[PDB]
């Protein structure tokens, strides 16, 4: 037992990270087969970042302008294209470490592992969620752009996020691996702001089931609630609405613990209305919302990957 | 910016994990050069676990009793020895993925990354601390024994922990890679119990510096305190004593933020005495103690590894 914020093993992704340098900008790229993917603002300069016209900017570039370091080795660029906000550098060598992989665009509420990188070298791995307002609460310094987020499913890496920028609240915005931003954000330095976040209700319920699986029961009650009456309380506390579909997803966990979904909703309702009274759940004094129902079942049953 | 519980990239360790099966027991082993390291209770049976005599148990074994899976391959055992509570299986193939590495026995308060494994296959990676009572608050199910904890320093993996058992409070006990248990624990099923844990004071102060680096300042004050008067408050709240040596270690962080160590102690004192008044620090409603001063400097400055 025990319950931790757990990231996927990062080895399959580490073998893909490279350094991309162009002009005065250095950031990370993702090397899969003979293509290196990276944020298109690598073509920008310190004065370009204001309101750049990237199509104009890119036509002025030559392959040799792009310096691509894979550890201790030049990769030669032989072609380049732009897809949405990502740049695709064709290189003359296929990455022999290329895992089985997929690109996926995730829904808000879904979680992933981030391999933070600088200069093409991995620094650390941690677990994030796509917030309802399409930011992520990351840990990113200058040079971290092109670090990716991902999930692993048996032997297949599903890449879902590439880091582009930091918002003035200290949170982070980026794209899928096809270069489409999550949320309303754009890669230019104009006024943008997150807009109001909310708590991921179905994940909070999943984490309460994790707590029960692990022996914290102090918050259970004999009450129950209807879905409608629960959502009336949810909206007051800035929680996302719980749909019948969420209820269905929580079925396995409800079946393992013996606690009907709407009974767990009654418990969340009283925790919202009363607070925790000096008590903790799974070592937290806040209601945790960055574990999905799948995350809870993975970690409480022990699923692996090769 | 941002601040997360960050583990080391796990790739160098993933390449070392193997499956060790003997009789009815299956657990994980660590394959470095031509030796596989694993917990010695793999030689035990369901009735052996009570009060076993492992030296008697081991003399009854033959090399061929030990089944060692490295993915899709038999490794043949050609010799075996016992060192403290770990078993060392000599195999006829050196691991070509063996990283540069070291075995280190860590002090309480120090943190490390755990690569949780089942059947020789990595499941997830998370960050832990060695508690003052020499347990770790892990996430471990049946089959996880032989999963290791580690730190990485440039290109060198320092292995510091191997998982052996779970205590009735849901926390975990294990050894260094030379097989010596951390704390008073033994690998037999007799009454054992953790004994009273305490909060890692120097780490809490490091995390408060992280908060300042990241823009949370609401908890600062103009007070200060002496070391003696701080430790008088520490002991009341079950915090470990802060030594002058801890104060010295916190020097770099104090210099970066402009906040003298003993001034940060004055702030911790008021947080201990007043609580947080509905406020959070770095997204936590509790005072966090599983980041060392080194962890904070690593993540706030961006150090990498190859
Ligand atoms: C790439 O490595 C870098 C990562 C940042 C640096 C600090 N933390 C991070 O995550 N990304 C950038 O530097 C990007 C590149 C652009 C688009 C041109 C600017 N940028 C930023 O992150 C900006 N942020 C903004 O300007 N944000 C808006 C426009 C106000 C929303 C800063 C952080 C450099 C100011
Ligand atoms: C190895 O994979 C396994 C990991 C455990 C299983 C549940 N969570 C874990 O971390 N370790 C064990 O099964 C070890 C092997 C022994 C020494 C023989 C027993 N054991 C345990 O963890 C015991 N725990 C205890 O018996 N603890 C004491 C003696 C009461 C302190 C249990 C969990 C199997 C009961």
């Amino acid at each position: 037992s025990g319950f931790r914020k757990m990231a996927f093993p990062s080895g399959k992704v580490e073998g893909c990270m490279v350094q991309v340098t162009c002009g005065t900008t250095t950031l990370n790229g993702l090397w899969l087969d003979d293509v290196v993917y990276c944020p298109r603002h690598v073509i920008c300069t310190s004065e370009d970042m204001l309101n750049p016209n990237y199509e104009d900017l890119l036509i002025r570039k030559s392959n040799h302008n792009f310096l691509v370091q894979a550890g201790n080795v030049q990769l030669r660029v032989i072609g380049h294209s732009m897809q949405n906000c990502v740049l695709k550098l064709k290189v003359d060598t296929a990455n022999p470490k290329t895992p089985k992989y997929k690109f996926v665009r995730i829904q808000p509420g879904q979680t992933f592992s981030v391999l933070a990188c600088y200069n093409g070298s991995p620094s650390g791995v941690y677990q994030c969620a796509m917030r309802p307002n399409f930011t992520i609460k990351g840990s990113f310094l200058n040079g971290s752009c092109g670090s990716v987020g991902f999930n692993i499913d048996y032997d297949c890496v599903s890449f879902c996020y590439m880091h582009h920028m930091e918002l003035p609240t200290g949170v982070h915005a980026g794209t899928d691996l096809a270069g489409n931003f999550y949320g309303p954000f754009v890669d230019r330095q104009t006024a943008q702001a997150a807009g109001t976040d909310t708590t991921i209700t179905v994940n909070v319920l999943a984490w309460l089931y994790a707590a029960v699986i692990n022996g914290d029961r102090w918050f259970l009650n004999r009450f129950t609630t209807t879905l409608n009456d629960f959502n009336l309380v949810a909206m007051k506390y800035n929680y996302e609405p719980l749909t019948q579909d969420h209820v269905d997803i929580l079925g396995p966990l409800s079946a393992q613990t013996g606690i009907a979904v709407l009974d767990m909703c009654a418990s969340l309702k009283e925790l919202l209305q009363n607070g925790m009274n000096g008590r903790t759940i799974l070592g937290s004094a806040l209601l945790e919302d960055e574990f999905t129902p799948f995350d809870v079942v993975r970690q409480c049953s022990g699923v692996t990957f090769q």
